[PDB]
DNA sequence: ATTTTGACGCT
DNA sequence: AGCGTCAAA
């Protein structure tokens, strides 16, 4: 009752660029704008593997992970842009730089947590309080929320999408109590006003469109973001949670898309997130462990406490290449040549990182997979990273993996290597 | 033969 | 420290 916390203390947004790599290529090549297009890596094997797809192409059924030849079967007029290749491998530099562009715009508004190359969480609590004192009890106009959906509305006693959006927003604003500065729904609404402004700034200054979720925690912000894509934002209030969760498959909640979510479904015999409310915390802890149990118990009620971490920069810098099927590396020289290629790209990125962000990596992680191994990594070993020098780094990696060669012969490597991975970690200020 | 990434938990 | 899980374009 009067003491049960409700997790309404923060305003958190999640901003996710729409079909990010496609928008990077469409900005660069206007011929691709407003067309079914996709971004592909490599070209030789089945036309390349698709990694990003415009909404126009998704309408034909084109997806990520599809081979371009197969996507062309679904969408004969599909346009393709190829990821740059350098030193024999895919090079993602253009997209990393466009991402930095967007994160720097977002950082002007608030503390952000970089969640991936194209997504960031935003803690808007303080900015919301400032906007609320500036507003001075003034009602919030629908005009300040031109692309906002209110999850769960309209409800109760037009057939076009934008009509429904405005009806729901009108119901929400009609209800709002702008008299109380501590009102969580008012705080979320002001959050949404700020996110509209941030999204406008991103589009004005980069050309890129994005979607956003606004709620009281990261999990609900992330779920909200996906409810109305592309180029829209969705507010998920605390009161919307019971109905939203009553038909929400467990796997849709972040961290439950894999084995743990599968076990929640199997062990408890449920399908939707709301059904979790019928278990005690101790029951959930018994099945899924103390940490997971407590998390599930609060989450199914819409409550989560994971903070938006102040981290705008990635914590590791890695380079990896697969050598699938018959291309697996079977000679010592091949292995050394590819270690050099990886180390040269890594050196270039590390040097740029040191100049831009005043830090230096101190550990080099080398990972390999051998033909036959079921796991993603067959071997992970670390060593000192003392100089941003590709020849030294490639030598150190070879030194640390050379004992993996079963082969009795000199020049041959067995079992053949199907993957190489170099990752610089453990950054220190410089 | 999705590939190339990046964060975080367990022990 | 090394391994596993979950997620991203
Ligand atoms: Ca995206
Ligand atoms: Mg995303
Ligand atoms: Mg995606």
């Amino acid at each position: 009752g009067p003491h049960m916390a409700t997790g309404q203390d923060r305003v958190v947004a999640l901003v996710d660029m729409d079909c990010f790599f496609v928008q990077v290529e469409q900005r660069q090549n206007p011929h691709l704008r407003n067309k079914p297009c996709a971004v592909v890596q490599y070209k030789s094997w089945k036309g390349g593997g698709i990694i990003a797809v415009s909404y126009e192409a998704r309408a034909f059924g084109v997806t990520r992970s599809m081979w371009a030849d197969d996507a062309k079967k679904l969408c004969p007029d599909l346009l393709l842009a190829q990821v740059r290749e350098s030193r024999g491998k895919a090079n993602l530099t253009k997209y990393r730089e466009a991402s930095v562009e967007v994160m720097e715009i977002m950082s002007r508004f608030a503390v952000i947590e970089r969640a991936s190359i194209d997504e960031a969480y935003v803690d808007l609590t303080s900015a919301v309080q400032e906007r609320l004192q500036k507003l001075q009890g003034q009602p919030i106009s629908a005009d300040l929320l031109p692309s906002t959906y209110i999850e769960g509305l309209p409800q109760g006693p037009t057939v076009q999408k934008e009509g429904m959006r405005k009806q729901g927003l009108f119901q929400w604003l009609d209800s709002l109590q702008i008299d109380n500065l501590t009102s969580p729904d008012l705080q979320l609404t002001v959050g949404a006003v700020i996110v509209e402004e941030m999204r406008a700034a991103i589009e004005r200054e980069t050309g890129f469109q994005c979607s956003a979720g606004i709620s009281h925690n990261k999990v609900l912000a992330k779920l909200a973001c996906g409810l109305n894509k592309p180029n829209r934002q969705t507010l998920v209030s605390h009161g919307s949670v019971p109905q939203l969760f009553s038909q929400m498959p467990i796997r849709k909640i972040r961290s439950l898309g894999g084995k743990l979510g599968a076990s929640v479904i199997e062990i408890l015999g449920i399908e939707y997130m709301g059904e979790l409310t019928q278990f005690t915390e101790s029951q959930l802890q018994s099945h899924f462990g103390e940490k997971n149990g407590s998390w599930l118990y609060a989450m199914c009620r819409g409550i989560e406490h994971d903070p938006v971490k102040p981290r705008q920069l990635p914590k590791t810098i890695g380079c990896s290449k697969n050598f699938p099927g018959k291309t697996a590396l079977a000679t010592r020289e091949q292995v050394q040549w590819w270690l050099l290629q990886l180390a040269q790209e890594l050196e270039e990125r590390l040097t740029k990182d040191r100049n831009d962000n005043d830090r230096v990596a101190t550990q080099l992680v080398v990972s390999i997979r051998v033909q036959g191994d079921k796991r993603l990594s067959s071997l992970r070993r670390c060593c000192a990273l003392t100089r941003y020098d590709a020849h030294k780094m490639s030598h150190d990696a070879f030194t640390v993996i050379k004992n993996c060669n079963t082969s009795g012969i000199q020049t041959e490597w067995s079992p053949p290597l199907t993957m190489l991975f170099l990752c610089a970690t453990k950054f220190s200020a410089s």
